């Protein structure tokens, strides 16, 4: 199953002359393409069957955003936790997510929401909506956590120094759908 | 059975957040005459990250934007003091800020490496032991073998900060896992020849 580390770094763009329903990267030969890095995200996004739980700091990318918008699209339940100061900030694609009708919740506080990772198809929460839909079998899946350094940002995705986990690890995988369920709960409306 | 023993080490989530301090009192209670019941304890992830520092042998790797922490330099130490080789790298805006502690671990002897452009050297991991790092230096220091040592990797979003800039919701994981740790450690590597001294 899936169980690698994502890394960011100054070698990222150096195939731009190469790449010169998004990311399409042709092949390349750098190991450290930030495009492939991108793609890697997204295909996990693109993977979500049933439940995706965001927790982010700052959201601008294009690319991704898109991703989510098509899981949406797919009947896929999506919730998004952030940072009240950038939730609704200039490009934030969080602002763009509540309109399609995405539930978003923060934090009251004057600290910051700075636990970046994303679950996808949570053992929890995808029993969760078994329950609510009143369903007895589910299509196959399973628990996977993208969480890291990086946000999902130019900077983030296309300049710095920065890394991501995506694993499908079942402890992993828990503990961030828990601590999710538990902000969820504890959290403000927007 | 050898698999169960490696299968026990250390693999979970250290998660901060609102939580961290409601059993200050507790502990105020336990001080005037620590343990406490809150799962959440900011105290007991401190002390979690600084168990792995306290057992580092050989490498401590330490790829960090902000360092701010006393109580996290001070574990920095000791572990110099025991001999450990310590490097870091870090971000190049933020080794100049008033807080940082990574100028006074430079006064130590730590070799400290930054990136010479604008974007930020943004990784939060902490490499001990590495198998890539620990195999190099017993070659570099002509030796037939070492003690006995396993690779531990801290990482996420958390950064080495000081009480007073702390309460964030944070987390970073903390485990021995051979391909995580062996990824880290190689980019670390990586990362050393690429940067620039100051
Ligand atoms: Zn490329
Ligand atoms: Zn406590």
């Amino acid at each position: 199953r899936v169980h690698e580390v994502i890394i960011f770094n100054e070698l990222g763009e150096i195939c731009a002359a190469v790449h010169m329903q998004k990311p399409q990267v042709s092949p390349c030969c750098n190991t450290h393409c930030s495009l492939r890095n991108v793609a890697k995200i997204v295909e996990q996004i693109d993977r979500a069957v049933y439940s995706i739980d965001l927790a982010i700091y700052t959201f601008t990318s294009l690319f991704l955003a898109d991703s989510i918008k098509r899981a949406l699209q797919r009947g896929v339940i999506i919730r998004i936790i952030s940072d009240g100061e950038m939730v609704y900030s200039k490009g934030s694609q969080i602002s763009m997510l509540a309109q399609l009708g995405v539930p978003v919740r923060v934090p009251i506080t004057t600290n910051l929401m700075h636990n970046k990772f994303c679950i996808i198809d949570g053992f929890e929460r995808v029993e969760e909506i078994r329950l609510l839909r009143k369903l007895k079998f589910m299509r196959p899946c399973y628990s996977i956590v993208i969480s890291g350094s990086v946000n999902w940002t130019a900077l983030g995705l296309g300049g710095n120094w920065e890394n991501c986990i995506i694993t499908a690890d079942d402890k992993l995988t828990a503990t961030f759908q828990a601590e999710f369920q538990r902000m969820w709960r504890a959290f403000a409306k927007t």
